């Protein structure tokens, strides 16, 4: 329905390479310790300052249609790498540009670009096998700190903070990053159980130092349904008063009659009691209710299976907590007196539901439930002066967290781009089936030097000489661009997650090889 | 109402041929083993990379009205071939361009384009008869693998996967293609009966390894209507408890009372039971309910003809299954203990409804029902790195499946375009009625060489010499463009479905002959 | 309210003649056996390829207002001819152009265009009288086949198919043309009574070979109103069961209670029964119900005049059919055991309502009812490869059908344009009243040679010499442009319906004579 413009042969390839070169040239200035930042104008407000490869890649769109085709393909490379590994997007971008540029030169009348792509994929598989062969697992927390430091543009403090958080919540715990109102980064740990639901009526406050309600050795009444009637709340209060212990009432809500009874009894008698809304809004509400029931040790009133009416409440059906703190915003329970076997059984159940499928919203909830059950969560408040600084440092901290998680999962290799450099000899043991496969293998062999060359170039030195001296040295020696000298990378802590490297290489090679198999490009005539 | 532009004679033909030439030149670069891909810009997101003839054809629209008329006619050729045979669109496109170009040169003051078209169709009928004469049926699975490999651009793995799927589900089974999240292609076979309806309440889980419910030697209660009353569910539970066997309850839904009873009995007593919704939404729901009832062996409660009330449920009216697995997303029944004669009668019934008419939605459902009844379904998850790769490989896999189905239906002939080359002698035994019929026969004779010449040209060699050496050789010898030498096509497995070849030739000839009978072209003046 | 442009004298005539010449030049290339096709761009989809005069005429609109006035007048000529005779539109177009061009040259200061028009109309009346004098009726089916062959651009197969259909359904039967999904034309005859209403519930199927229900020697119950109550269906079933004969129940619909009873009895007892909806939606529903009742022999329950309640159904009030076949889509009744005198009386009634007036929807319905009552209908499924081919061949088949009907109505004359050529001597016996009448008679005399000249010119030969040799030959000799030699038209089967010829001549002359009486042309200034 719309008129089309068709281009053939080398002209379309030249325009697409122009687009790829522009996008990758913009991205590549942010690579390595001596990389610089990119300023991206935002339509609504203040501009963004970023050193992130995918953020720079996604913000570039070109007026020309063929240049935009090339730019969109490189954007796909960077976005796929970011989604899979969470880091290494600049490396993927520069690898993709190298592969596209090397493959466009090899297209001839007799060349077969599909067999060239087959050879490229074969070489990439060989290099990935070599990378997995030469990686080693992460054992000490010092390696975790070093990985987090390298991924955060050489910030020692960020790496130390991430290492401390992983030590205190586990290598596979829940760590969140949020902006901070202070000037320095802060790490806070939420232990026990804590949910963002405060007391309903500010009449149960008995401390007033921070407008909070603390109870020690308290009873817990968890109800699936709302508590509104007098008969549904009186027996629990009777048991609490007979046992002379404070009572926390966690429910969806407390309606007028029961709430009025609670406030009147608290004000007149002085009975210790507090009411809290139930965290969650759907099935998650029931799941967290059951989780708190197991952690404290008791029962949930109003379940569709048990249907335990509140009238027949018993002293043994109320949970016990060592301490409960209720603030206007959030409620927190510590030292639930529940049996440990049931808690471990629930944890095993949750990890089993963690391995059925994904829904983009559920596995995060299961991980949060496990963190609340077992070891708490860590929160990194990123400090800064203005919003742009906080956003830049937040991107760096997120990159460091993703890289540390990848290193925990799969291990580490040499940093600085030397991991791919050491895989060049693995490509000399291959026997290409035909000439086009040999061309593809040579393309990958030439591409493997690109990350180290780019890192050296950003440092102001000649990349070719640096790469040659790296390859002529021993296998444990690489180049420190920050210091500017040849060192032992493992000793100095310049290490990279092997998952990041292999993901970047695979995505870049896969997309650029398919790009270099084109002969005709069809675009839309620019009506507007 | 709109002003028109009228063109006469050779000028209109020249413009229409310009459009045809442009579209076919874009399409023809993707022909044969050494063909290349075409990049098509998408308005919404990432561009498409395709080697498919119809996909490239449908994406080309021209600003000029006469060129667009030619382009639309060639699009009709490619689309008709794709709809009929599912493959051979590039061959049809190049044949159509050849016929149009050869027929435009023969138009003279004394020439009769209608008689030329009559001669063209006569020659095409003769060539189709010769093609049917020289075809042979497919007998061994190796031929199936070879056809699937050739149609998938020479991918051995795709051909092997398709051959395995056809072996394990039958040559006329149900094979589906979907994208995969992994890097490699995978083939999964669904046996027995399986529908995408999981358990209603996650309280019947008794395994917890994968959050699934397994029952062995279970009773099955299938109800057409919803189960809501206590009286409509109690007797079935009574029979199941007396016989001490688990019970699956497949229905449209289970409302509050019956569901609450089921969960209460499962939680307290521990009675084995599970509830599943009914697959389908209209008449298909009833059809599949009857199918599962026949497969397991029992009755459907709530039918408009039988009206078997759930209250009078009997032990002999409940189906028996060797094993049932209910997962949160889907339910699966294996080893239904139903009589085989009734199953065969139902299968015959369904194949009979397969042969009444078509409705664009129904025969697929009947085929799915047969697959569920008899041999299961096969699913090919196509692996790749990015979405563009998966889409390209998915187009190739779909082409391979269509070609394999056509080869099973009608047989095979020599590949590489030699099947049409061997039909040239059949046109020398014709006696044209007049001069125009002779012109048409010569047009078809010259056109028959086009596919082989195009395949050879895409390989970087001279097509004319290759075709001459093919014609001067023995009938079993042709040209391997991938290897680049003259071989035995049947021995090397370069074979084509005869249905694809005859469909492409027929559609191309039919449309191009009618195109070449024009003297006046009327278009709309480009107001916008 | 809108500014106008006024033109006087010969300039306006020149512009109008330019428009007429353009439209008629586009139309005239499609005339005769050696005519070519015209491609018309369609806004929505694929372009049209047509050899039809009116289709080409209606698709031409010109930017210039005076040229568009001329084009609109020629469009009126072609549309009137198509509406009246269904064929001969190209002949009318060329005749109109000839008359306009010849009359524009004769306009002088002293000439009287109104008297010229009077002379033209007088000459046309004389020529029409001569044409009626020299025509002969159609007697043998071979002449029918020849007329259908000539009108279908010399397609023998189309003529044979039309002749067979006319033989098997009558020369004045109902023949419909629809597209076919096959490659070849097919003729299917629907006998007896058949309506597009299948069974309601697919539970009465007792054959399963084609999912159909066959009954032999069946009872028929026709009800004007819906059957919903038990008492309105039980007595008919009782009569059918006592007489042990199957029962077809034709009504508007069968509601829940009666339908449930029917399915229950069919499933359990095995009683032979079937239910079918009533064809039609308004008064036509009642008319066809009465027709079916008369054909089978019985009564309609629920008429506003008889009001025969279903409760008092009698064995003599149910129709008898030799055989009834009910499929999913349509129902068919054969060998109704009704008295023949009533059937003939009903047929006479319907032919009498055929001759009262027209409503653009009713006489077609009456003809359909007669065809269902007496001799059935014929359906021509036109085969082709693509939609454009099917549309072109469908236009040809419709033209052939219209010409065959006209030949049956009024007779035949010599084809090839010789019928008008033989009427030239009839214009030499006229005595013009004045000079302007003589001018008009000479205009018609010169115009009478135009169809033969155009047919000869399209064949690539000199039209003037061909026409001269035709006029110098004997009255039975004409020119075969397809063969290209002088032959006997009646012997060779080159004949034309006299109605078509006289309609074309009358329409063209009438419009062009009025066009040539203009002195001032007023158009709208082109604001947009
Ligand atoms: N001090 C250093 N000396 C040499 N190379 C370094 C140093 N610090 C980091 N690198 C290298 O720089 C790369 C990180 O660059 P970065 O901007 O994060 O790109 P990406 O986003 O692709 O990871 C890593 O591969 C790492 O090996
Ligand atoms: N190795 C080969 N050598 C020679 N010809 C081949 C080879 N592989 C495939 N072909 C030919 O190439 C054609 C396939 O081209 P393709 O791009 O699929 O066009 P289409 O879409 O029209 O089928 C087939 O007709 C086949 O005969
Ligand atoms: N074989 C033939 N030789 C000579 N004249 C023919 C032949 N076949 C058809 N004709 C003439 O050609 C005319 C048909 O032209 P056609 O394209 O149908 O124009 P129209 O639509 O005005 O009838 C008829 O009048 C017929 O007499
Ligand atoms: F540029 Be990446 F996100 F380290
Ligand atoms: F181009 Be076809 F779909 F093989
Ligand atoms: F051009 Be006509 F309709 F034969
Ligand atoms: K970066
Ligand atoms: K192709
Ligand atoms: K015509
Ligand atoms: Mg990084
Ligand atoms: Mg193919
Ligand atoms: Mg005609």
């Amino acid at each position: 329905g719309s008129a089309k413009d068709v281009k053939f042969g080398a002209d379309a390839r030249a325009l697409m390479l122009q687009g790829v070169d522009l996008l990758a040239d913009a991205v590549a200035v942010t690579m390595g310790p001596k990389g610089r930042t990119v300023i991206i104008e935002q339509s609504w407000g203040s501009p963004k300052v970023t050193k992130d490869g995918v953020t720079v890649a996604k913000s570039i769109d070109l007026k020309d249609k063929y240049k935009n085709i090339g730019a969109k393909l490189v954007q796909d490379v960077a976005n796929n790498t970011n989604e899979e590994a969470g880091d290494g997007t600049t490396t993927a971008t520069v690898l993709a540009r190298s592969i596209a540029k090397e493959g466009f030169e090899k297209i001839s009348k007799g060349a077969n670009p599909v067999e060239i792509r087959r050879g490229v994929m074969l070489a990439v598989d060989a290099v990935i096998a070599e990378l997995k062969k030469q990686s080693k697992p992460v054992t000490t927390p010092e390696e975790i700190a070093q990985v987090a430091t390298i991924s955060a543009n050489g910030d020692k403090e960020i790496g130390n903070i991430i290492s401390d958080a992983m030590k205190k919540v586990g290598r596979k715990g829940v760590i969140t990053v949020k902006d901070g109102k202070t000037l320095n980064d802060e790490l806070e740990i939420i232990e026990g159980m804590k949910f963002d639901r405060g007391y309903i009526s500010p009449y149960f406050i008995n401390t007033s130092k921070g407008q909070k309600c603390e109870f020690q050795d308290a009873y817990v009444l968890l109800s699936e349904k709302k508590i509104s009637s007098i008969q549904s709340i009186v027996p629990a209060l009777e048991i609490a008063n007979a046992h002379r212990k404070p009572l926390v009432i966690i429910a969806e809500d407390v309606d007028g009659e029961a709430l009025s009874t609670l406030v009147l009894n608290r004000l007149k008698v002085g009975l210790q009691v507090v009411a809290v809304k139930a965290p969650g809004f759907g099935d998650n509400r029931k799941n967290q209710l059951k989780d708190m029931a197991i952690a404290t040790g008791g029962a949930v009133f109003g379940e569709e299976g048990l249907t335990l009416n509140l009238e027949d409440v018993q002293p043994h059906d109320l949970g016990k907590v060592g301490e409960v703190i209720v603030t206007k915003d959030d409620a927190m329970l510590l030292k639930g007196k529940g049996d440990k076997a049931q808690i471990e059984k629930r944890i095993q159940e949750i990890i089993e539901q963690l391995d059925v499928t994904t829904s983009e919203y559920e596995k995060e909830k299961l991980n949060e439930r496990l963190a609340k059950l077992s070891d708490g969560v860590a929160v990194l408040k990123v400090g800064g002066t203005s919003d742009v600084e906080v956003n830049e440092k937040k991107d760096r901290v997120t990159d460091a967290l993703n890289a540390t998680r990848a290193a925990v999962e799969e291990g580490i290799v040499l940093g600085g781009g030397c991991a791919l450099l050491r895989c060049i000899p693995a490509l000399d043991s291959l026997t290409p089936a035909n000439e086009d496969q040999k061309i593809g293998i040579e393309i990958i062999k030439r591409t493997l030097k690109i990350p180290a060359m780019t890192i050296a170039k950003n440092a102001g030195v000649e990349g070719s000489l640096i790469v040659e001296k790296i390859m002529q040295s021993s296998s444990e020696v690489g180049y420190d661009a920050m210091a500017g000298d040849f060192v032992n990378m493992v000793e100095k802590g310049i290490i990279d997650p092997t998952k990041v490297v292999r993901t970047a290489l695979l995505d870049a090679a896969g997309v650029a090889s398919l790009l270099t198999t084109a002969e005709v490009v069809v675009t839309e005539i620019p009506k507007e």
